[PDB]
């Protein structure tokens, strides 16, 4: 009887940050209430000033990470304001039935809906828009995110012992297919609808023009680099709603990795690089052992360094010469 | 001494259906006899009427699923009628030696051969044609299928407890590379041989023009949707002889998944999406919990919804509001 | 205190062979000293005579396999002779900190450096060049290899029992992106630097022109086929520094496979084909059961048979008719 369960309202935060939550559940099952507003907006995605009409949940690419526990209910109020031009919906890969909710959440501009579903399987899962007949256009315009369903007793290692993270970040990776003219220059459009047939042709090449973290080339660099300290335990949730990726922490490892994101399985240990299939979220746990700059990349290095799938960590603390040292510095 | 073993003749059925078999072996090891006839035929693969010269085992794309038990012998009579134009052979990834049988089964039109091999490893495995110098042309013209070698005691979960399926379906996924003229229109040819150099050039782009289930866009929809009932346990065998895929049941999960298809390994649990590498068969087990339409897709959504890699399940039964419900239907 | 540990100097050998080592450690932890010389050289990569300016560690593509044990120290003297034209460095995915060593090993032509790192995680790992701003160009010009860190007690199966190999081979798989003119012909350049902007444009297509084992189409065939005997236990280490691959032994299996290459995890059993993600090394163990020719391929068969990712094993010994036999040889 759901009416007797506690309700808790969560205010979401912008990726790559994650809303406050408890790893080990401090309450019984709850109805966890979220609200998201759909925003179609112009986004500049590279250093050249290339602009697309992005389709977003809550104004960001990716959409925000939602965090609940196994056997909580998720109640999502989804709002499509009348300033938008398209029909949207939402499909949760965490959910059972009705196309993940897509069949029940079709909202025209000026409409809203509220969906509830039970989070029966623990793991990180993709959510994305999926309107009939226009599914990849919405997804590849940025309309995807992820949801994490923690076990009620938190994460465990391969021997069943607790794993506790100190920090968590969410990296959404996005493949974009920006249409090009005859000579290879990117086209611009006044409205999302203008782009539609050119977008289909661009997608059918299967060759993205940009692959980015957090919605733009260089988004997770500089003042927006991810941070940690030596000794900190960090969980990085990574999603890709449409196309395979292979994350790698340059200078580190994935100590414990759930490449396909489902926590009832034991983690893979000591990974250099792992494959997250398109339409999946995964999670990697690492304890930092050295300070400095790290690069976190899709290790198709062309995708990383030419097309945009690279971010940075900046790590503070003490250098350990036992792990690595320069014996003879570069010299003639 | 093989001459003292029982022989049993199996009549194959057209995908996505699977011939009758027992999950737990009710006899000792047997010689299991199959016959396949090669048929080169014209196939219409999309709604626009695009036609290719397909190369098939038993008239279908994919070829039929063969089912035996571990340590059975498979004896295959392979017939290449004189109405065909090409040399063909067969390579079983389940088999040990002679290029999987390919070296021993080269049949010109008007020839036949009989191969026997012992099924020593349990799992689902690809089989495909592989003639010297023309391997990817035959495979990507549809000349592939799969074989399932069940353990003698059936399937088991990750704790070693029995898993019994109620229904089984076989989804063969096919990448096609239809040659195009200067403007992007598909070419037509009178005979398979006419297409050969244009086919090589089309394949070398690494970009399929169509990716389909059961040989055509929309093949597993409408009257040919897959069916199940709420509460039924369904095993879906999925193969891809040449190119990676990432299956996903929209509105469901893979409860138990052998992504690379080999049953001595524990299944992965609770998968949203899984990667089947090209040249592999995998298997996913799901118990339906909600009625309605489900879409089963390759979750590169461009590959699914633009290029053809999508099918439907239609599921009968009772709706469970505890798992999902619309709290407020879409409204202004 | 490192100064009290034994030092041992290893002389590397050319792939696909591997330097002598012990599987089970016969000494305590050591400092293992390697020297590598960088060589930029012209390489002919196909039967048509296509030439690239390759960037190599020790004159080969791939670079040589280094073998140590867990908790050894690796000390690498890296030499960039003044006959080269470019800055180079090295990044070990086995190492912790400083971008895998890349930040500490930048050598202009005429310089050398010595790096030491502790091998704290067992597995096979990629190493590659990664200079700031030119990472994929160096990697996709051949500047990558692998390092194997064995557990001190050797390899184990999924039940923790020892696995001992009789022979080991290293297959480096390389994606090349040779620039093309308007009509599709490959361009030639006097120096590596001439090619740079054309190389960037070629890489951004994400479509390799060649995918090869051991640096050229057909490198592991003929007199250079890999050899084994029936009954021999063979470990094949396979790396791909940039792009996914899916190895398959035609006529065999991977009996025990570490697809993502990390030995603290149990192997996957009985694999037909396995996925090694780009930026990863994996390892497969097989016991040969039949003599004859085997093909070892990337099982995207277009990549294998059209673009070059195929090699051969030639296996001596006795044929076993119980496993496979021709019952009726091909006939009219
Ligand atoms: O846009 N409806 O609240
Ligand atoms: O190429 N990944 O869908
Ligand atoms: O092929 N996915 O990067
Ligand atoms: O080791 N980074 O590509
Ligand atoms: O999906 N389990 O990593
Ligand atoms: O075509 N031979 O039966
Ligand atoms: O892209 N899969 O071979
Ligand atoms: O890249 N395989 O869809
Ligand atoms: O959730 N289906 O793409
Ligand atoms: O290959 N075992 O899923
Ligand atoms: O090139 N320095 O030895
Ligand atoms: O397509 N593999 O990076
Ligand atoms: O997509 N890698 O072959
Ligand atoms: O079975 N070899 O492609
Ligand atoms: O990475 N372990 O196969
Ligand atoms: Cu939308
Ligand atoms: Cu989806
Ligand atoms: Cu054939
Ligand atoms: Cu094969
Ligand atoms: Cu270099
Ligand atoms: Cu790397």
């Amino acid at each position: 009887d759901i009416s007797t369960l506690p309700r808790v309202k969560v205010d979401l935060v912008k990726p790559p940050f994650v809303h406050a939550h408890d790893q080990v559940a401090k309450t019984g099952p709850r109805v966890v209430e979220f609200t998201m507003t759909i925003e179609e907006k112009k986004l500049v995605i590279d250093r050249e000033g290339t602009e697309i009409h992005a389709m977003t949940f809550n104004g960001s690419v990716p959409g925000p990470l939602m965090v609940v526990h196994e056997n909580d209910y998720v109640e999502l109020r989804l709002i499509n304001p009348d300033t938008n031009t398209l029909l949207h919906n939402i499909d949760f890969h965490a959910a059972t039935g009705a196309l993940g909710g897509g069949a029940l959440t079709q909202v025209n501009p000026g409409e809203e809906t509220t969906l509830r579903f039970k989070a029966t399987k623990p793991g990180v899962f993709v959510y994305h828009c999926a309107p009939e007949g226009m599914v990849p256009w919405h997804v590849t315009s940025g309309m995807n995110g992820a949801i994490m369903v923690l076990p009620r007793d938190g994460l465990k290692d391969e021997k069943g012992q607790p794993l506790t993270y100190d920090k968590i970040y969410y990296v959404g990776e996005q493949d974009f297919y920006v249409p090009k003219d005859e000579a290879g220059n990117y086209k611009k459009y006044e409205t999302p609808g203008e782009a539609y047939e050119d977008a289909v042709k661009a997608m059918r090449t299967l060759t993205p023009t940009h692959i980015v973290f957090n919605g733009a080339v260089g988004a997770l660099t500089g003042d927006h680099a991810l941070t940690a300290a030596v000794g900190e335990r960090v969980l990085v949730v990574h999603s890709q709603a449409n196309r395979d990726t292979r994350p790698h922490l340059i200078g580190g490892h994935g100590d414990y990795v759930w490449a396909t994101g489902k926590f009832r399985n034991p983690p893979d240990l000591d990974q250099e690089t792992w494959l997250i299939p398109g339409g999946t979220a995964g999670a990697a746990f690492y304890t930092f052992r050295q300070p400095g700059v790290y690069a976190y990349v899709n290790h198709n290095l062309i995708e990383a360094f030419e097309l945009g799938a690279a971010g940075h960590f900046k790590v503070t603390g003490e250098w350990n010469d036992d792990l690595m040292t320069s014996v003879v510095k570069p010299a003639s």
